[PDB]
């Protein structure tokens, strides 16, 4: 039933603008892991990236990363389309600055040393609007790519230069920040994490369904266990994770 | 008065010495401040000697400024502190710059009378970090 748009998931690969996806549906598609691709997203936005196969994942999910996640604008439980981009072009001079006040408290041409590395051979491939990240040095930091001399999607190539400038802008109200947490931040718990994520996606993703049958949901849930252990993390991220509003007491 | 003549005090409040006209020794302290750096005094001026000679409010301070030798017995204890507290407060640059925890509770258990409040303020005033008592 027109198997062009795809369900979200969480990604293994940690690396940015790179996915993950089953891998009988690489005809389907017809495209290559290499084949960079174009994803769509709410709002009226669409990235690209590169594309890989696997088998781990369903033949109806997609596997990413909070970033793209956040630039898309999009959460788990949603859907998506996709396009083969064969069109591709090679990313001249196309600017960036560092878009946060994380730039607050540092010194230095830092774009040389997080950046020089983090393009160096990832063929990464780039569009307008990217909110991509890099870290080193106890400290971790984005970048926008604000300019496309090619527009709006092109590739990275070693030599395509980098007059680095520009003062910290501000990240608007749409876009939320790396800081914020999520599941990939915590470990040990993925047992409870998982029944939570089950119990809970439901209310929240489908009220109007709940409404159209008669079930009573959960309204008190209690967690008990030693300090130090990521209870207000793990209610934390699940809020963050979901869009729904959060209070704290 | 003989001493502030052609030379209209160049001065850092708080620079302690000797001046009299007499048995030539007595301190020269900071009481006032109507402009809060230094300056170089001028005849015509007016001046208040309403206050009083005071005890050695300063003297302790500058007993405490001492600090660590002032105090025997706990070579360790007050080895740990000073790695533990010197860093956040001499350079807090260097913490801003990065992303890592200080440390904002410490706890001393021990007998009485075994010279902690002392403790405390020896190492306030080596750092000359303000220091509060309750
Ligand atoms: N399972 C975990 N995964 C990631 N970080 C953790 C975990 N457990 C503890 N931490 C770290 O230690 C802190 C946990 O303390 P906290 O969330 O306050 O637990 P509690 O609320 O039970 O005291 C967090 O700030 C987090 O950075």
């Amino acid at each position: 039933n027109r198997p062009n748009r795809l369900i979200v998931d969480e990604a293994i690969n940690e690396d940015n603008s790179v996915v993950s996806l089953s891998q009988p549906k690489m005809d389907e598609l017809q495209l290559f892991r290499g084949d960079t691709v174009l994803l769509k997203g709410k709002k009226r936005r669409e990235a690209v990236c590169i594309v890989l196969s696997d088998d781990t994942c369903s033949d109806e999910k997609i596997r990413m990363n909070r970033v793209v996640r956040n630039n898309l604008r999009v959460r788990l439980g949603d859907v998506i389309s996709i396009q083969p981009c064969p069109d591709v072009k090679y990313g001249k001079r196309i600017h960036v600055l560092p878009i946060d006040d994380t730039v607050e408290g540092i010194t230095g041409n830092l774009f040389e040393v997080y950046l020089k590395p983090y393009f160096l051979e990832a063929y990464r491939p780039i569009r307008k609007g990217d909110i991509f990240l890099v870290r080193g040095g106890m400290r971790a930091v984005e970048f926008k790519v604000v300019e496309t001399d090619p527009s709006p999607y092109c590739i990275v190539a070693p030599d395509t230069v980098i007059h680095c400038e520009g003062e910290p802008i501000k990240r608007e109200d749409e876009e939320e920040s790396l800081n914020e947490v999520g599941y990939d931040d915590i470990g040990g718990c993925r047992k409870q994490l998982a029944q939570i994520k089950e119990m809970v996606e439901l209310p929240l993703r489908h009220p109007a369904l709940f409404k159209a049958i008669g079930v009573k949901p959960p309204r008190g849930i209690l967690l008990y266990g030693p300090p130090g252990t990521g209870k207000t993390l793990i209610a934390r991220a699940v809020a963050n994770e979901t869009g729904a509003f959060f209070f704290l007491i």
